[PDB]
């Protein structure tokens, strides 16, 4: 018009698209929903200080659609808006270093995110979407705002919502390279005989029902269709870690027998997670808080163990 500035739009913050905007019009009148480092500027008109800056927009043509899928590995139409909305909050959280790991100072029911982030830094895992690769690298260095906002977006959780650690890891593992992970199980009924099953990928590293990896190797009792109880035991395992999960229950963690774990106090509606890690002693990381002990007992819901290759001796 009488008057313009130059700005750049983007969906990945790497590839930029030159634009000239009229300063008498809102960004939304010109681009649609528009964001400046997480802040929604759809209803704002351009300012002088905006010249030369980068704005996120939604994918609304073939070029941006391809750029967004290549970077994020999703075509959910609401993804970028949910990422930007979370980022406006996570960029204000604090990310203290606790016993050498990036944690999160408690805010907005984010305890489940803190213990997931602490867990990731203790297990061997590589992400596939460039967005997660780039953000996780930054989080390890201590600037985890983009990583947490992406976790929230991928998991369809909003800031303030209470999440579940097992479900959060399941979403993150879907976006990780676990192709070389393999699990063989055997289920034995005294009436119906035995049945072997093989699992791959995410399903090879996650089990729901018991926290103890040793008990899983000895055998755990599960329902059979004939009405009896059958025994399920681990036959073979190829993976760099395993995750055992169960509904929260009093459980004793022994120094040196596990990598890390999550503890949950509360009920179906509200609660609080803490993280326990086994190093030179047992450390309990609770957001920005840190305590130590030689023994630990509490309502544990997930335990992670190191692994490489295991073969049963059970015949
Ligand atoms: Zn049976």
């Amino acid at each position: 018009e009488v008057r313009t500035i130059k700005v750049f739009t983007t969906v990945d913050n790497i590839n930029l698209h030159t634009q000239v905007v009229d300063m008498s019009m809102t960004y939304g009148q010109q681009f649609g929903p528009t964001y400046l480092d997480g802040a929604d500027v759809t209803k704002i008109k351009p300012h002088n200080s905006h010249e030369g800056k980068t704005f996120y927009v939604l994918p609304n043509d073939d070029t941006l659609r391809v750029e967004a899928f290549e970077y994020y590995h999703t075509t959910d139409p609401s993804f970028l808006g949910r990422y930007m909305s979370a980022l406006n909050h996570t960029k204000k959280w604090k990310y203290p270093q606790v016993n050498g790991l990036t944690s999160i100072k408690w805010a907005d029911n984010n305890c489940y995110l803190a213990t997931a982030l602490l867990t990731l830094q203790q297990i061997e895992l590589k992400f596939n979407p460039p967005a997660l690769q780039d953000a996780y690298y930054r989080a390890r260095a201590g600037e985890a705002a983009n990583f947490c906002a992406l976790i929230l977006a991928y998991c369809n959780k909003t800031v303030g919502e209470l999440g579940d650690v097992r479900e959060t890891m399941s979403y993150l593992f879907q976006h990780a390279n676990l192709d070389s992970c393999k699990r063989v199980l055997n289920v034995v009924c005294k009436t119906c005989g035995q049945q072997q099953t093989t699992l791959k990928g995410v399903e090879a590293v996650m089990y729901m029902g018991t926290l103890s990896y040793e008990q899983f190797k000895k055998g755990v009792q599960i329902p059979c269709t004939c009405g009896k109880q059958a025994t399920k035991y681990l036959v073979q395992q190829e993976s760099p870690f395993v995750m055992m999960s169960a509904p929260p229950a009093q459980y004793e963690l022994k120094h040196g027998t596990f990598t890390c774990a999550s503890e949950y106090t509360g009920n179906y509606q509200c609660g609080h997670y803490k993280h326990i890690t086994s190093k030179e002693t047992l450390y309990c990381i609770d957001g920005a808080l840190l305590t130590k002990s030689s023994e630990y007992k509490g309502p544990i819901t997930d335990v992670f163990y190191k692994e490489n290759s295991y073969t049963t001796t059970i015949k």
